[PDB]
């Protein structure tokens, strides 16, 4: 019964270590930033979410995005007394400069069919890293008009709605004030910096809050499919990077070294079914150990760069990405750490036909309704239908005969099979 | 156990043949075109979905529809360098010309009642093909003002929300550029090309995407009932017609001939309960065989016509219609082909009263709520109520006494009968 | 087994008689008229549903309502060739003239409390027919400014959202054209025809469709509570009044006399448990017999009046009211007539506590959330909660402590009691 | 069986006493006032709910709020004949003057991190009563620019969305007419009366309805977090304070003394399991006794003040607060009083894992989705998921891998554990 007590001590160790990272003021910080950039219309009624075509994109970029970044003067039109830096909502510092970057696809990327070769001289295929266009275009001069590899821009794969994307492309870094920035983007509308070759466009920038201590790092990802049009999407992550606050941070250093003491104790007692869960928990634990040194190194380097050369994009997106997935790992560890307490204290006919419906629904619908438009989405759509959440209008207007047949037939299937499962389990009794 | 293996080979045959037709880039192609034509307002705030009366229709036709068809210049107001053809979203070619066509009903189509014969000199009845008005009207000159049979316009029945419609009517084919087109439709507003006689108005046009290979064929169907007003509706189908891409298309020809080899094998082994499913699967299989020759002939002919005489409507709607229903057939075949693996490895009291509620609900509601407005819609509405999806406000504001009596009473009926079914099945145990 | 056959003959008799009244084109007729009057905004963005205060009402009455009534010219601004009458959507005749009528409450209707007698010289209480103000006001001249009893205006009780209302009040009948009408309502804004005394305002008018045969009779009821503000509400009923169409109407006369033959047969065989249902069905049958003579008399009289003196309100609202409730009666008869085929072929602990929750929820909520704002609404709200339809945000923002306690506690109550019912019924087995 | 009868007499006593307080016209009174202040946009499209930043707040305060308070002239632009007082909707008197009051936080409230000390000279921390800034600011002159304790302003804690707030702060009391008021708030925009130090801003005012007898007391609470931006929120309570109406009020005095007679009878019979419920009911009863004297004293004093010095804020918010919570207490008493009739006539595996999901969901989501943003909200969110109310899009866009794993895994957990509970209970049978 002593190993139990020690185990509890482990639960409060991991508990304080993971709840040390969070903040109850995070949610409103995301909510405020997102509702600042996403929802604010331009004069043309162009929000970010509602971007349709390219001209809408330019109406957005030269629109709110240049007035929701650079704040200078108060609401009473009196100047704000902090020099030359842009404070979003007066309370939020803007780190470095924002960066656009684009991805292009090669001029002739496929074979136009034989009938149309008269009217169509070019094929720009869907994005795949094999076909990415590395040559310059436009006036072919600055870093906006000429390619850059994934090394020259330190970066990882962004994984969007269509397909994953590399880290290269034609970046531009907006200058400090507003006016110079508008001169830039106006310069990119002059020439065509968005043409048929374009595929993905990223806008990255990050913000640091002085009052509490948090970063809001955000990516605005607009995709241009081969079909034309646009698909806007966004990721906004708020993150506690610097863990130094007060002597409490030194209590967090002590907490960390206590934690590694614990894990060494648990590898000692480990080596000599539930022990599966043990080796997992310890595995993700020691994965979580080194990340703090990784982080302190990273932050030290970045704040080094921002210190040296302002008006230069400094990547917080990689660091924020791995910080948040680090938090996900801690969450799963902690959850298992609660499950572990218990250690210290015919269906094939259903699955086959189930996937058969997933497939059928994907074929009949899926060029109409989004919820069916891929296979996994079909699986979870059918699962919600079991749980009693569905939109029948969509299924019914996609195909107004086979729709009701699908819906009804599926309902009777699940209902009926579930029944036979009940009667079988009662037969076991 | 060998016939099993051969059967699996059949499953991968049909599998690759049906998944050969689809594309994962289809959904966004429909989504983009539909959100281009349907949702874009005019200056008057007139979307397509929101069309109310005739003047709204004309505000739409001379509105966005002429600016969401003809694209000429880039977003920077630089000319686009492809000659005279209209590329929607710059990536999508426009095939031929768009076509309006109308259906009229005869001047005196019924008997005005005896009381009103003083104030009402005309009856235009509901549309039925018996009463379709074949005489010219207006200035009585062009092909817009004079009837055309269903042969002179190759076409099949469109089946809309009210009733099915023929393929005849008074067509107009818009010219190439925008300006000439606006001159046309302005010419049709000058005279009354929509008058009390009108019933259905169709706008048909189709689009071919060069980057991927797909067609988006779309019909915009606005109905004018006898009651006045309008009911806008639409059908948008994206279709892979030309299956020739690369040598992979030749692997698709080999796949097809392998498939017919399979079906001949299965008629040989067939002729000498589950065999019901066998004869069905083979039936729809051989139905699916000839459609490819039918299609290659059709496409060959059409692209022949578009080749010969541009600015002439060339029907892709018939071909797209049968291509999509062909895909539905393949979907059902494939689904059965998955079910078939298993071959190789008191209620009357409920139904009577159920339909009795369907009828009651249709009579009490149904001049108010849409979900009840016909009989089949009542059946599926009550079925959703069983599944726990309903809008109680509607039922309650239609009739605020009998509404709750209907809803409650029905709930207790289904609940209670289901109970007695449980207790009965437990009695069988 | 012969009485069975005769009974079936009864089912097809009542079946054809009740389905003779309906029309499948009704729903779109209501939908079109309602979306014409209710939803069309004015220049100020004032729809009918969105009416807030009195100035909004006047912005509506002189707004769309005078342009959604009088139609004169086509969409091409060419005159329409039917003399002086107003055709709504060109297909719908307007019967007679529209009528406003108001209800007033007496000057000093209650006792102002003792503290405020200095600042408040008048009390206008809630509407009850005892306090209705019968004296003239304003310029005190026309029929708009002077009272009229419920006899001088033939009319019945309208039953709205707050309380039932009589048929008297200060009516005004709008003239024929638009311009004279605007002169009228402008004349009623000049003086105050809506002042603190006002309680209910009705706008009644009816429309006859020539193409099909139906009436759309509609009431727009705006209520001004004692609290101030407004509560707009509406009733739109489409009705087949004249049943004369063709010789088929004579087949309907034969059908009626066959029906009365049947009911006499059933009183003969009746007089000499399920017979309860028999006497009910026959009762509502013979109630339904005389209504046709009542109706033919009524319609004959009305069309007499419209024939004699146009530009005079002629009530179709009484007749439409009883026609629709007649249709409800036929619906219930027919439903029982289907049930009748079978003739020819611990809870107190739950109900007490249930009503106890209805009461509690009414007291805690109900000055906030509408669904709880009266007692019956609380009953059906809790019933939906059992059926899994609820809005938790409302309950939670009304009182953010007792709300979740109510919701959770109720859920466990119903869940748990239902359980004990299951185990009890299994004990009976 | 006599104590039963006497008990019923108790039920009708408490019944008439609690139903004496309510009114069926309350709901529309809240609904009307709330839809007057909350939803009415300004010229800039700024509603109250939609307030985003500070400049939006000022656009609201000088916007509708000064035109939804002071009513002078009728809708026909004729003057209203009640002197100098402002009648909202002409039927509602405005009691006293409205009051703004603010809360500030100290200049340097925390330690800026070491890296940023160059660009950031100030930390304004989250609100806690320890850090509240008591010094004057701005021109440092009036009662708007200088602190006031919680005694000098009689007031209690407001408990908002973020944290509880004290009653002190920098109040301003708007003058009588509109013009002087606009001069005031313009004077507060001139200087910065909202600066980085601000945290909460309250607008309090109350309204008395003469026709019925009720008060609508309302607080408009706008919060400025440390993160920037705003969180608007509101409380609107309608209350019957003065219970004097007619001789019926004297029947209410008799009712009260009868009630205390009852409770003395029940302490006599009390002193000599269900008796737990007895001592509770009697406890809250005698708590409810003294509140009437407390109230009559309070109202007497207030109406004394409003009598003496108009244009001075007189607090009805404290009194309304305790009146409504008094009504909540009566509601619970009455509910128990209905329950009481009956007196006179393995799970740990589920709860542990349940809270484990609450925690996991709070960590993974909760910086994205609101429903998860705190721990209790996670508990009730998961409880609704059990009851079949959820938004899957949110969970899925927060984290698009771990989201479905959370949702599915939780569903199988609850489903499966519930099953084993069924089979266990059947084993007990
Ligand atoms: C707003 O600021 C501009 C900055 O140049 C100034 O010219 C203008 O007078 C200001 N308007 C005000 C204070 O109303
Ligand atoms: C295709 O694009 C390239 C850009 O890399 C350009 O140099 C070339 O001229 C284009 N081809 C044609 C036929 O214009
Ligand atoms: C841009 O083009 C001009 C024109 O020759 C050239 O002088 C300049 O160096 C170019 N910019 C860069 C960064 O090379
Ligand atoms: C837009 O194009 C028109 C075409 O004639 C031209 O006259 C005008 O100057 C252009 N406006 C620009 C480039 O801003
Ligand atoms: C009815 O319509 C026809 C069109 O086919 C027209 O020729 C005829 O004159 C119309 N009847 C009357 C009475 O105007
Ligand atoms: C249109 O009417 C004119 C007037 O006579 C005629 O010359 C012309 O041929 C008509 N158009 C056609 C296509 O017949
Ligand atoms: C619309 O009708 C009016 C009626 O007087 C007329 O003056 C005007 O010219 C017409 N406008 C057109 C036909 O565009
Ligand atoms: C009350 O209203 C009546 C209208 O019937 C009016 O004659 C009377 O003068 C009013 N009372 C007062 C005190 O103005
Ligand atoms: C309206 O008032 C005038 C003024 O005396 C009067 O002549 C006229 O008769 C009145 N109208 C009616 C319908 O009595
Ligand atoms: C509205 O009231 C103002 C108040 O001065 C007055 O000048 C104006 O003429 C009035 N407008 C009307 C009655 O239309
Ligand atoms: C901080 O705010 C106070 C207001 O209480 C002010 O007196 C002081 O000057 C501020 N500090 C600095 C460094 O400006
Ligand atoms: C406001 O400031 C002026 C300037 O000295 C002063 O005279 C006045 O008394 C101040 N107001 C109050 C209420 O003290």
């Amino acid at each position: 019964l002593r190993e139990l007590v020690v185990y509890i001590v482990f639960l409060v160790d991991i508990c304080l270590l993971t709840y040390g990272m969070t903040s109850s003021s995070a949610y409103y910080y995301t909510k405020v930033m997102s509702e600042l950039f996403l929802h604010t219309p331009s004069d043309s009624g162009v929000s970010f979410q509602t971007i349709s075509s390219m001209s809408d994109f330019w109406d957005f970029a030269q629109g709110p995005l240049l007035d929701s970044l650079y704040w200078t003067k108060w609401y009473n039109n009196q100047s704000l007394g902090r020099g030359s830096h842009s404070f979003i909502y007066y309370e939020n510092l803007l780190l470095g400069a924002p960066r656009l970057r684009q991805l292009r696809v090669r001029n002739d990327s496929c074979v136009v069919h034989e009938d149309f070769r008269e009217d169509i001289l070019n094929c720009y295929d869907v994005y795949s890293p094999d076909k990415e266009d590395q040559l310059p275009f436009g006036p072919q001069n600055g870093t906006a008009w000429t390619y850059h590899s994934q090394n020259e821009l330190g970066g990882s794969s962004h994984w969007g709605r269509l397909t994953s994307y590399s880290g290269g492309g034609y970046y531009l870094d907006l200058p400090g004030s507003r006016q110079a920035s508008a001169e830039a983007l106006q310069g990119l509308q002059e020439g065509l910096w968005l043409d048929r070759g374009t595929r993905v466009v990223f806008i990255d920038f990050s913000v640091y809050n002085a009052n509490i201590n948090l970063f809001c790092i955000l990516r605005l990802v607009v995709e241009f499919p081969a079909t034309g049009g646009t698909i806007p999407s966004w990721q906004i992550r708020t993150v506690k990077l610097i863990r130094y606050v007060n002597n409490w941070d030194f209590f967090i250093v002590g907490c960390e070294v206590v934690f590694c003491v614990f894990i060494f104790y648990y590898v000692v007692e480990e080596i000599l079914v539930w022990n599966i869960l043990d080796l997992v928990v310890i595995l993700l634990s020691i994965v979580a150990v080194g990340f703090h040194i990784f982080r302190t190194l990273e932050v030290n380097r970045l704040m080094g760069k921002l210190l040296q050369q302002p008006d230069t994009y400094a990547d917080f997106e990689f660091l924020a990405f791995w910080q948040t997935q680090y938090n996900n790992m801690n969450a799963v560890n902690l959850f298992f750490a609660w499950i572990k307490i218990f250690k210290y204290i015919f269906a094939i006919m259903f699955f086959i036909v189930f996937f058969a419906y997933a497939q059928l629904g994907y074929l009949l619908f899926g060029t109409q309704v989004e919820n069916f438009s891929t296979f996994v989405k079909c699986i979870f759509t059918q699962f919600r239908i079991i749980l009693g959440d569905f939109d029948y209008n969509a299924i019914d207007n996609a195909n107004r005969i086979l729709g009701p047949v699908y819906f009804v037939t599926y309902v009777f299937f699940v209902f009926f099979v579930l029944l036979n499962m009940f009667l079988a389990i009662i037969n076991d009794t």
